[PDB]
């Protein structure tokens, strides 16, 4: 038995997820060490993507732990995410097919539209011009949310949803005609300097689940991130609860999402923080600390994805 929350699709996804990224110049070997740690330790919800090429890695590490006898495959949520060389919606099953041969599993549990501006096809996930300008497509995300449905429908992808979408884009595929299947979920950055109260109100309003990324304020990894921004886990508020609950202030950041109702990943190729950070669920925050750390919000988004910036269907 493990904490979850019913999608709005029936499916249930585990309150707690194991983020798999980690900057290119990090041998692949540590994703599939850091998956299996984490399964040992107790998450049940593991979050990849295409572009982190690590499938081949992450899957692995399923495929063992599963194979080994230490979880059957429905005690193990897997996330993927499209990656935006493939909005074309003849494209979208291919996509999902290629990470399904990488991982060497029959389904996922969640696809994910990664990011809403689209780039050029091809197999390139950055694809750039002979002058290094990126090559941005035109797609109608609607139709891509069509054939995300069509995966569904073939049990591809158990559930469906996105990420990084604002509430236009959302609104877009909510209110689209003949809609099918509303998306479970809106993966973003989320965390105390960053708290997205009203994106999250919104989307409990829809019964979508916010699925908060960079919940300890991120990899900070250069160039996706300014260096100069400042570091969450230093905050003395959360330095002064975790003294406090003789605790972390990265499981303080991840208790609050989880009392607010948002679904929380973290990631650490750290076995001892991988183990510390299950321990989220053996402590609870009152409403005066939950309450202090609301206070702490100051509009930081770590994560602004420039280089995508231009295209009308950029977020942020
Ligand atoms: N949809 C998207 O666009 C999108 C964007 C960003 C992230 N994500 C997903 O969300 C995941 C997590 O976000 P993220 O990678 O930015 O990093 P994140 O979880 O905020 O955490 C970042 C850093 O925290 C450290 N950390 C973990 N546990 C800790 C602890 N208990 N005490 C102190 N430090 C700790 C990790 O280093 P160690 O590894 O050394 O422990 C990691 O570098 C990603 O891996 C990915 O699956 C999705
Ligand atoms: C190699 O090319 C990429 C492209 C997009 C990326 C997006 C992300 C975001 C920050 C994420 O989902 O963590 C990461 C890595 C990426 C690598």
């Amino acid at each position: 038995k493990y904490q979850c929350v019913k999608l709005n699709d029936g499916h249930f996804m585990p309150v707690l997820g194991f983020g798999t990224y980690a900057p290119a110049e990090v041998p692949k070997s540590k994703a599939l060490e850091a998956v299996k740690l984490a399964i040992e330790a107790g998450f049940h919800h593991i979050d990849s993507a295409h572009v982190y090429n690590n499938e081949e890695q992450v899957g692995l590490a399923i495929r063992s732990k599963i194979a080994d006898g230490s979880v059957k495959r429905e005690d193990i949520f897997y996330t993927s995410k499209l990656w935006s060389n493939s909005h074309r919606p003849e494209l979208v099953r291919p996509a999902l097919e290629r990470s399904l041969k990488n991982l060497q599993l029959d389904y996922v549990d969640l696809y994910l539209i990664h990011f809403p501006v689209s780039v050029k096809p091809g197999e390139e996930v950055i694809p750039k011009d002979e002058n290094g300008k990126i090559l941005f497509d035109t797609v109608d995300l609607c139709a891509t949310w069509e054939a995300m449905e069509k995966c569904k429908d073939a049990g591809l992808a158990k559930s469906i949803g996105v990420s990084n979408f604002n509430h236009r884009l959302l609104e877009m595929i909510l209110n689209k005609p003949g809609l099918k299947y509303k998306p479970v979920c809106n993966q973003v950055e989320c965390h105390p300097y960053f708290n997205q109260r009203k994106l999250l109100d919104f989307c409990k309003s829809k019964d979508i689940v916010l699925v908060a990324y960079s919940a300890l304020g991120s990899h900070r990894e250069e160039p996706w991130v300014d260096p100069n921004s400042p570091v969450l886990l230093e905050d003395p508020v959360l330095c002064a609860l975790a003294k406090k609950h003789k605790r972390t202030p990265a499981l303080i950041a991840l208790r609050y999402q989880l009392q607010r109702g948002v679904v929380v990943l973290a990631k650490s190729y750290n076995e001892q923080r991988i183990r510390q950070n299950v321990q989220v669920f053996e402590f609870q925050l009152t409403s005066e600390e939950m309450k202090a750390i609301d206070g702490l919000n100051r509009n930081v988004r770590y994560l602004t994805l420039d280089i995508f910036a231009g295209p009308p269907n950029y977020p942020f």
